[PDB]
RNA sequence: GGUCUAGAGGACAGAAUUCAACGGGUGUGCCAAUGGCCACUUUCCAGGUGGCAAAGCCCGUUGAGCUUCUCGAAGUGGCACCAGAACCGGAGGACAAAGUC
DNA sequence: GACTTTGTCCTCCGGTTCTGGAACCACA
DNA sequence: TGTGGTTCTTTTTT
């Protein structure tokens, strides 16, 4: 409910040795601690333990069974009896484990599927069941906080309150398992561990009436969580586990009821390439099986079958296929299942049902997330350096050992931390102490922190540049961590330690006692993705409650009503546009009277959203200039160079190969051609290549096999140790190199925060990688070892740097809602400003469903984790509760391929540089301008300077502005996007304007398409309603009510097709036609 | 100024363009930002493992030298930071074979 | 550079479930 | 504002 954060602090302890060695003996002991009663736990739960498979991760083992856990737990159930001196019954086996299992389910509700609070449960049962004159979970307790009904009879008045105590002390079996606990000499269940021979720290004597110490209350709390969220994990495991079992089978019966015979033709085909295959062993049951990665744009490959012969040649079905992958090589799958699937024995998979394999495929699919599928969350222990928990420090006034920062207690920026309760060890012998001072190193995130009250040494105060006034908050719970490597060494030095305090900040909002703004109920965000929804009823009347005064910053949420729309991308992290709700009672702008861009708001007629700015959020480094395209290829120029020298030296190895026909082959890849008519190599290494290449020429077919391999492989050895010098010359100026640095802030960064400067660093990894595990042996594979490293210090190179642009990323998205830019004086250089009223609502792209999988080919996954656009809308939630600003998705769709002004449909274009038209000195084409001029074949046509070219992934946007051949409307695509998500908050936009999905069908005696309901708004427009045709193409309603479905699309402006729906593949068509059907043949004259 | 609207910090093209003394400090990182030497990893490279060492780093003041202003002054650092443990998934990366633009 | 099938290792992105208290009364 | 036991709680990217 409140924003909580954790800044992370350095304890200063080189003075101070006996400290720290107390600090991570104290480490050590609530690790134990914690394992000690987790273990306790796990053996009350009497089930199966599973833990993590060695020699080979994937599935899971069993630790330790069942049986294991109750001869374990009853060892220790009549051991307990014996030393508690228990001379009553002692309960029967079975007796014994019921009642453990029945304290179990208290202790952790969700082992049978109930909420629990791990702060109260730890707090109601440690004392009764390790203190031997324990009195609690009983009713005779006199102390404790009272209860609800109390505190109102007192004051606030306790009818129903006063009932719902008693009945629910009534389901309370916490005083029967306890007393039957005690029955059965169980009164002491397990040790209070400071109080036990488990650990040798000499704590502090125990008071008159103590048994448990605040360091065993923590030990048991996080004990209890652990094995809660452990707990409800098991729950979710077997539940998804189990609907994959309904989901393999709920499928089968349900698509291919009908279709038996297909069914067994891809099982023949599935093991007939499993044969044919001279790859790997399979070991998988679901190898070689159709995926659909294997099966993309399967859709073209099959209709230009159609148009066939089945007794055709095999050539025409084979180039069939090449020219599918040709329109785009990443858009492609398999070629040998596709060769496969044109032979006429297996061409009935694809002739009876041509959606069938796809079907199959998501069968296959379950099947081997299935085969892969867990049934139990695994169960590990904590360890003090394995899987290390940290001891907890509530704040001043908690109810553990306490902590209080001390500001300034050393200097002007010289802070201290003061631990009242600590661990002391002294020529070996640990010793509990109190009130520990410990000041803490520089820290310049420490200056975000002024404190509030004298008198209460909790409160403070929190800086922040996108706030005029400091927010108010309180410290919190603090944990004693250590780095994750300093953690499994040992050796004999005094280990970095660190302080992580929790900081609870109140907003602004908070601050003035609303549980949420005064906005929000303007706002519906719903589900976890936080789909915006508009109250239009109610923004009439807030717009009067809150009139636009000109308040900048954090000062003016509260006045006006503003939303900001960003657009995220590779190129440009974010682009921005900033609309403004206001009454169309309006006039011209301050700049040359331009009457401005604005969107209708359904409901109110009197209120419009007025486009306030625009603006590229371009974070350092995603600029361009001639010199910055210079330092960028010199600075790679090198890598790209081994990268292909590499490569180069594996088809000489295969050349050593004991396969005749392999060598063979490989040996004619090597004489046929020219080594580098690209100069893509060195000079010297190549000029080496070229001496053991006409050294083997003389001996090919002169000499013997064995005589002939031995050679090729110790020219291997001079080329890879001749390129093995190079890569170290490489890697030394990589890290040593003394390469320009940038002083204080400077724009047009070579790398900065970019996509690119992280895949700069993302490809010196994959060679290194190549490098390593490069085999002079053709045919070896050569993978990592079972526990190996490689390349540590550059991964977490690359790790911080993505680390570092998200968070950059974030608040420059926050910084510019909120209002504030940074900009430069070169009197200061450099300071937060606000400059605009804020924007009360983020509005991101609905992307949730745009996830990493298997049917996008490997280069586009690639780019979804090098953008982490869900990171980014996580990140953003995160740093946006401070300031009260409300961050919502809108349904993406189609956001880039329609106009956001006019509404009609476009194509993504990029402008032709003048870089390649110049006549004094121009540079090559780049690859985009290559394939387009290949697929209309201007060779002899002269470009200009920023003329359009159609791409498809372009930064420009391009729609027909009427039915004028070449009137366009051009605007930067990310901000079309940007744009048009803000049309669709205002308008209340549905997918079902634009586009439908249809299935053929008989209503009124005419085959008619009938549209899919999908959501109340499709059932709301067109359920009463039908489309029918005299062409095939475009359709129109009627009003009543093939095999595969048809997608009609449909332009708003009315621009394409008369606006009329039309059927997706020919809609498009007229987008093309319309644009590079235009653009082409103005270049052809 | 050319191209393009959203008329904005507008967007595309274009043209244009740092030592050492002393003192203090070194939370997590990034910005061209990936530390150095030795030894071992059988071999020379990569990577890993260990050891060693001095610092390398900012900040402040005082000098120099640079590089722009006016008829000597200024400028030689900026940026972001909500975490902890366990778990279940999703996918990349590398190697070998084979087949493909 | 882009694409697929076979296995096996190191890594990264995404999401989940717990958490990073509050307060009363007898103490001696 | 002590502690320690006790109760507190119902398509999009490029």
């Amino acid at each position: 409910s409140m924003a909580v954060k954790s800044i992370k602090v350095k304890l200063r302890l080189d003075d101070m040795p006996e400290i720290r060695a107390g600090l991570w003996k104290l480490h050590k002991e609530v690790n134990a601690g914690v394992r000690y009663y987790t273990e306790w736990l796990s053996l009350l739960r009497q089930e199966n333990l599973y833990r993590r498979s060695p020699n080979g991760d994937g599935e899971q083992e069993c630790d330790k069974t069942a049986e294991e856990c109750k001869a374990e737990l009853l060892e220790r159930l009549r051991a307990r009896q014996v030393e508690n001196g228990h001379r009553g019954p002692a309960g029967s086996d079975d007796e014994l484990l019921q009642l453990a299992r029945q304290l179990y389910e208290l202790l952790v509700p969700q082992a049978i599927g109930a909420k629990g609070d791990a702060q109260q449960i730890a707090r109601k049962f440690l004392s009764p069941l390790a203190d031997k004159d324990a009195v609690g979970g009983l009713g005779i307790a006199k102390a404790g906080n009272k209860p609800r009904w109390v505190r109102m009879r007192e004051a606030g008045e306790w009818e129903e309150e006063k009932e719902k105590a008693e009945t629910r002390k009534s389901a309370d079996r916490t005083a029967d398992v306890l007393r039957a606990l005690a029955d059965f000499g169980l009164k002491p269940l397990m040790r209070v561990y400071t109080d036990s021979e488990m650990s040798s720290v000499e704590w502090k004597p125990l008071r008159k009436g103590q048994a448990v110490r605040t360091w065993d209350r923590d030990m048991f709390q996080q004990a209890i969580e652990r094995m809660m969220s452990w707990e409800s994990w098991n729950q979710r495991v077997g539940q998804e586990y189990a609907k994959l079992v309904e989901q393999k089978n709920r499928f089968e019966q349900k698509n291919f009821v009908g279709q038996e015979h297909l069914v067994h033709l891809v099982n023949q085909l599935q093991q007939d390439m499993k044969e044919a295959s001279p790859g790997l062993e399979s070991k998988e049951q679901t190898a070689h099986y159709v995926t659909g990665r294997a099966l993309r744009g399967s859709d073209k490959v099959f209709e230009k079958w159609g148009k066939l012969a089945p007794d055709a040649p095999f050539d025409l079905y084979d180039a069939e296929i090449k020219n599918v992958q040709r329109r785009n090589t990443r858009r492609f799958g398999s070629h040998d299942l596709f060769a496969k699937l044109a032979e006429p024995e297996y061409q009935a998979l694809w002739r009876e049902d041509a959606s069938f394999l796809t079907r199959y495929a998501v069968y296959n699919s379950i099947l081997r997330k299935l085969n892969h599928a867990k049934m139990f969350a695994t169960f590990t222990l904590p360890d003090a350096t394995a899987h290390p928990i940290w001891t907890r420090f509530d704040k001043l006034g908690g109810n553990l050992h306490q902590y209080t920062f001390l500001f300034n207690e050393f200097g002007e920026r010289r802070h201290a931390i003061r631990f009242h309760k600590l661990l002391k060890v002294e020529n070996g012998v640990a010793r509990e102490v109190d009130d520990v001072t410990v000041p803490i190193s520089m820290s310049e995130q420490l200056d975000n922190l002024l404190p509030r009250d004298p008198n209460e040494p909790i409160a403070l105060y929190f800086r922040d540049y996108g706030a005029e006034q400091h927010f108010t908050g309180e410290f919190g719970g603090a944990k004693i961590q250590c780095r994750r490597d300093q953690l499994a060494h040992m050796h004999r030095r005094r280990r970095d330690v660190y302080l992580n305090v929790s900081v609870r900040v109140q907003s602004q909002s908070e601050a003035r006692g609303e549980r949420r703004p005064p906005y929000a109920a303007v706002f519906r965000l719903v589900g976890d993705n936080h789909r915006a929804f508009v109250h239009f009823d109610k923004l009439s009347d807030y717009l009067a409650e809150h009139p636009d005064d000109g308040k900048l910053g954090s000062e003016g949420l509260l006045s006006g009503l503003r939303v900001m729309s960003v657009a995220l991308g590779l190129r440009t992290s974010a682009s921005i546009s900033v609309f403004r709700v206001a009454r169309k009672d309006e006039l011209k702008p301050n700049s040359k009277g331009r009457v401005p861009f604005f969107f209708p708001i359904k409901g109110n007629d009197n209120l419009v959203a007025v486009h306030e700015r625009s603006q590229l959020l371009k974070l350092p480094g995603e600029t361009e200039s001639k010199d910055l395209r210079a330092i960028r290829e010199e600075r790679q120029r090198t890598l790209r160079q081994l990268r292909t020298q590499l490569a180069y030296l594996r088809l000489l190895v295969r050349c050593g190969s004991e396969d005749v026909g392999r060598r063979e082959r490989s040996w004619a890849k090597l004489i046929e051609q020219p080594v580098d008519a690209a100069n893509h190599m060195t000079p010297d290494w190549r000029e080496a290549f070229e001496n053991e290449l006409q050294k083997l020429k003389s001996l090919h077919g002169i000499c013997s096999d064995k005589e002939w391999m031995d050679a090729v492989y110790e020219s291997v050895r001079r080329v890879w140790r001749h390129m093995g010098k190079q890569v170290r010359d490489w890697r030394k100026d990589v890290r040593s190199g003394e390469r320009p640095k940038i002083r204080g802030y400077a724009k047009d960064v070579v790398g900065g925060n970019s996509i690119e400067q992280i895949e700069y660093l993302e490809r010196q990894y994959k060679f290194l990688k190549s490098w390593s595990f490069f085999g002079k042996v053709s045919g070896q594979v050569i993978r990592a070892e079972k526990g190996s490293r490689f390349a540590i210090t550059l991964r977490e190179h690359i790790d911080h740097a993505k680390e570092d642009r998200l968070k950059k990323l974030a608040d420059r998205i926050i910084m510019e809602a909120l209002g504030y830019v940074y900009a430069l004086d070169e009197r200061g250089k450099g300071k937060w400003v606000a400059k605009y009223p804020p924007c009360q609502l983020i509005l991101l792209a609905e992307l949730s469903e745009y996830q990493f999988n298997n049917d996008r080919p490997p280069s586009e996954n690639n780019q979804l984790m090098q953008w982490s656009h869900r990171g980014v809308f996580q990140e953003l939630i995160n740093q946006a509760q401070v300031h009260d600003l409300l961050v919502g998705t809108m349904y993406a769709a189609f956001s880039s391929r329609f106009d956001a002004r006019t509404g009609a449909p476009g194509i993504r274009c990029r402008r032709v540089p003048a870089r390649c038209t110049q006549e004094h000195n121009p540079e090559p084409f780049p690859w985009w301008l290559n394939k387009f001029v290949v697929e209309h074949t201007l060779d002899a046509c002269p470009l200009r300077a920023d003329d359009l070219i159609p791409t498809g992934e372009g930064e420009i946007f391009v729609s027909p502005f009427s039915a004028e051949e070449g009137d366009f409307h051009q605007i930067h695509a990310a901000l079309n996007a940007a744009q048009n998500l803000q049309q669709r908050l205002w308008s209340d936009f549905d997918i079902s304007q634009i586009r439908l999905r249809c299935d053929w069908g008989e209503v009124d005696g005419e085959l008619v398409l009938i549209p899919r309901l999908t959501g109340k708004r499709t059932a709301d427009s067109y359920s009463n309603k039908v489309f029918y045709t005299n062409t095939g193409v475009t359709y129109y309603e009627r009003e009543r009510g093939r095999e595969k479905s048809v997608v009609l699309m449909r332009d708003p402006s009315g621009i394409i097709n008369r606006g009329n729906w039309t059927r997706q593949k020919e809609f498009w068509s007229m987008v093309n036609q319309r644009i590079e059907g235009y653009l082409v043949k103005q270049i052809r004259s």
